[PDB]
């Protein structure tokens, strides 16, 4: 026969060869007797080997049974080791999160301090990317979850909204809007604006736009660096202001009530995933993170937009 | 959820089996061919083993299987559990008896000098029947033989990078450190990766693969990222190391199969780098994948093994101190 | 013997030029093809530099040429004397005048920033006709465009490794370690490549070349030799870096150039390794080989060279203990 | 043109701007007045940029000069740096040598202390690896000599003999051949031989040979386990006797005056190299290694070979 072993024939064996008796071992296994040899027998004739001696009161385990029952106890031992390992609606075990360039930095130390005090047995691992490479990882199973600017517009994933974050307009101290907090849309017109692919989304009730020397930048840093020199201006998530947004050469505007001008942050995992609770529970600690990062911002003095509604 | 762990539930080997096979495949269809057993039983397979753990392993797409967080860090359990298995009904066959005949056994030279006592002794009482013959020479000969059909098996590093070629793994013999009587390391035990600096090694192509959790020095990409600073560019032999040791020009790393041999005579110190460390070497058997031998060769394997046990218990005899691991 | 070094006997330019070719092409017909002139030629004028050293630099065979130990030695000086000529040269052509027009750069992020406001000033001072156009963002899209023609010229770290380039060296770049002001390490201006154990180094992909006498861990044979142990797999940002280090988790490689802006901040300390250890990146200019704007490009290297060391005085200015090499 | 400057007309450049007079800088290169101005000419016409202006009493460097001199100036240390690197009948320098492993144990200790002791400006570098190996890395220039068994029988060589080294024969401690030191080569048909490629050649006045479950050893320490084990003897280079013939189990013997059993260990080298002279001093060294390596094996108390002539 092209015969194998099977996990019961083993643990079989091994039972008898330890308990000496038929008796203590079928008992020990909550199975007949009758069952115990038919497995035993099974196993023996399979492999060609007697492993175990059988005389009316006592069991004696073969030469050949005591070179073999190592590698079956060997056996037994992985399986229950799998089992164990194998063991509730909670963050734990690995959890690898993709997170944009633009939002990283300013919440990243929060989130890990939070997961490090009150989630001890979630074991964090984060991927910062562009937002393309966040999706094709996710797609490929190298991450669990990638926070980034919603919509997605990527097939087969599911969205958890986290918050809106407003942006700060910032430009070089002598600009003559520096302090204005009542900026229109029409204001943009009068800013060489430097951009970053960052969701931001700048609308008010009749214009929707929701839709230098340096063509195209990919870091916030190369961007601040121009505007200190005074060749452009831009806008800042607010979470960046103390980091990015205090240093000298530069100020900050605002634009008034009727402007919108934020991006929604939120997770995007995929739909086949069974983990979406453990994700909503993520959710919550990146709330937190960046209600921190706002306070942060605010207690710099610096003036935050305002917003109706 | 009311949907988790199932508490009298016990996986079974044919269930782990399709795990696995899933898991490496990352295809059903692929999967499936390879158990020789339909899509539908091997889908059936997989959901009683994820209804009985209470957890997703795979996550099913249309074109595409992932391995869940959950599932490969169970993967390796998994794949301990059917080596366990196969390794029983391996030495199960020691009834067969299928080692007959001439054997012609291909040893690398920091291998063979160590273990071949024990080999050709257990062979001369045990396999009176098997006949056989050892060649023993540099890496790229024994595989430019083995390639050629000159030797039916070799024993070396793995990993052999030999084009047309099957590898069981032996074992993973450590190294021990040897350094002049001087050395200001003689003695210790626990050295990290940086003592290198500091030891003047020089190293043969033996297999060794250094490596802690931070900084790698093995994977050797065609290109060696340890450099000697020593007269001696480059040693092919053990002998002219231990010579250039006792001299006060080097220390160097001896596997330590070779200890009771190499590192008992005078001007000789030794010294092992702390549990975090890796330094050891894979040994393997490598033969030309065509070979109706394999189950053969499977047995000779076994007997390697116990030569190297008892060349480890000869090692372990002399009272010196071994490398730990954890 | 009596055919030993000639007093008088200067070698000139053509002869170094001759040696060379020779020594890298390793055949006669190749070299003196290479050159544009005769075989005889090519040997009178290695003939003429081996007779006024008193030194063979070549052994020559039939179908074989071999550069002597000597020779070998030699050869770097040789190419230093070449490569100090090309440069007065090319900085001769100061009056040609060639950057006119629109020229479109790529820079990698972990350079262009620092680097900006300097080139910009000088072309918009000194090259008022030069349109520039810059584009910042990561290797790999850098190099698709270049390819693409989207881009004329790319600044990143060498090599490379694209097909169908060529690269022109702009300069080495040291970087700083960057640890939280309560680490171990702050301060030190000594440490050797085994801090690495104990610095919690979160690295990007920012050209870094680390190495010492005897261990290398630059050689990128595609997989990364230094893995980190934190919870920060894979950072693409500096300032996300930055930030992991303020906050304690963490320690990093910032370049000399990024000091002013990035290493000032409060809760930040720095130290360097030592004088033998090599920590530093090649940046370099590459463009489509098909290029007929080659000159324009060497001119335009000029300015970056200028604009580093502008970026370097900034650095130094700051009062940042910088990294002293041999 | 396709113009490039001469060092000579570098030269003249930087001397006169150093210098500050044509008179006091054509005396500092000793050429000629004229010849100084040609050289200059040359080099401003090539160049298109005027280098230097000149007055009745006086010279003064142009900005254009100013900003060229001292890359000029480089251009010329490298040349002046080239030639005094390149700066007589001795060992000096790197020295690249191959050596057979059946040699280099038992002499390199020896070779490599004399070197660092008596010829401190040498520069060794060595090389071990089997006769094969060692003359492609010779022929392709990877190493300057070799130390191995001659004849080398290797096209576009050259040899220079160093010395003869006898062999002494390795037995199990209960061989009965044990102590024996009149050996006939018919002795040779009593001992299950175990023999390496390492350059033996035995014959006596009638027969000339110089032409186990191990078929066939690369390393000595592979046959010396099988002759402790009982399972073969052989033959072992006497200066490997004081590290291979004095641990337990092993016992030796030798052949008689009338037979000859040893090896002509040489230096090869290229026919195209001019380092004889060099080679020839280094073999003198490796002669005091080897006969430091005899009296260490005989200092042993092993009885050695005896020969005639
Ligand atoms: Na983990
Ligand atoms: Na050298
Ligand atoms: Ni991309
Ligand atoms: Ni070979």
């Amino acid at each position: 026969k092209e015969y194998r072993p099977t996990l019961a024939q083993l643990r079989t064996f091994v039972t008898i060869a330890e308990c000496k008796h038929f008796g203590t071992a079928a008992t020990k296994l909550s199975i007949s007797q009758p069952s115990l040899s038919q497995a035993l027998v099974a196993l023996e004739t399979g492999l060609g080997v007697q492993l175990i001696e059988r005389s009316t009161r006592k069991v004696i385990v073969t030469p050949a049974g005591e070179k073999l029952l190592p590698f079956a106890k060997s056996t037994l031992d992985a399986a229950e080791s799998f089992l164990s390992h194998a063991k509730n609606g909670s963050l734990t075990g690995p959890l690898t999160v993709g997170i944009i360039p633009t939002a990283a930095p300013y919440i990243l130390p929060s989130m890990l301090s939070i997961v490090d005090e009150e989630y001890p047995d979630l074991e964090p691992h984060i991927v910062e990317d562009q937002t393309k490479h966040l999706l094709a990882l996710l797609r490929d199973g190298a991450i669990d979850v990638a926070m980034m600017a919603l919509p997605s517009e990527a097939p087969g994933m599911k969205e958890i909204p986290l918050y809106d974050e407003d942006f700060i307009v910032v430009t070089a101290s002598d600009h003559p809007f520096a302090g204005r907090q009542d900026l229109e849309l029409s204001a943009l017109e009068d800013l060489d604006l430097l951009l970053l692919d960052d969701g931001h989304c700048l609308h008010d009730q009749i214009v929707d736009l929701c839709r230098t020397a340096v063509t195209r930048a990919s870091s916030l840093t190369t961007v601040m660096q121009l505007v200190v020199a005074g060749l452009g201006s831009t806008l800042v998530p607010i979470s960046a202001i103390p980091w990015e947004c205090t240093r000298p050469g530069l100020a900050t505007a605002n634009f008034n009530s009727d402007v919108t001008a934020n991006r929604r942050i939120g997770l995007v995992y995929r739909s086949s995933s069974s983990r979406a609770e453990e994700f909503e529970q993520f959710a919550l600690i990146l709330q937190r993170a960046f209600q921190e990062a706002v306070a942060l911002a605010a207690s710099t003095g610096i003036t935050l937009k305002q917003n109706v509604a």
